[PDB]
């Protein structure tokens, strides 16, 4: 029926990130005040959720990507996407 | 099969907005501290996500409404819902 | 197909809560800076969304749990999960 999205934003501009699960893969579109561009995030998933927080001006993002019942956390902490410690049980 | 929701909130009261995709249409329920009422947002979609931010006391909301793989951004900036610049590619 | 999740976070640590709808039930995993543990939230639902806000250091969470077209709001205000006033229509 349809793609599934998750969105987060931060700061005053703001920056926005929209994650889209489509056909088994999640990709990312980004707005930093001037226009939309494709982000670095690209991971398997049929479902996605996201949360983010600032430490000063530094953004931290957590993306929860699920296939089946297997949910992987992906972390942005300023220097690339890394696999997080999240486990579902 | 079940309806799909997205939620955002802001301020200290807080205000809450809950968007529900049901049978191809997304509608909005709103809480501003006293009770729930039906909001102005009404757009096609099978899937919904949302983010929001304050500029001072002014709320800005972005709702991402998807059908198929077609995602439309809807913007609240204080003066009605407008179509945003978001594109998926 | 897959499980469906919703996530929220607050504060500087931060605390994170991830809600997962799986096979008709929503459960909660929690991070408070040291590790992940299973939270108190456990309610029926095929779909979940969440929002939260701080009042000072006190967290308030609202989880919207849906089955069919019936959405129930669950509230955390420091003293257990309670059913909220949310209704989907008049």
């Amino acid at each position: 029926s349809s793609v599934q999205t998750a969105a987060t934003s931060w700061g005053t501009v703001p920056s926005i990130r929209v994650y889209t699960a489509n056909n088994g893969r999640i990709t990312e579109r980004c707005w930093d005040g001037k226009g939309w561009y494709t982000g670095a995030f690209n991971e398997p998933g049929d479902n996605v959720s996201v949360t983010s927080w600032l430490v000063g001006s530094a953004i931290h993002i957590r993306v929860y990507a699920s296939t089946g019942t297997t949910t992987t956390e992906w972390c942005w902490d300023g220097n690339g996407w890394t696999r997080g410690a999240y486990t579902a049980t």
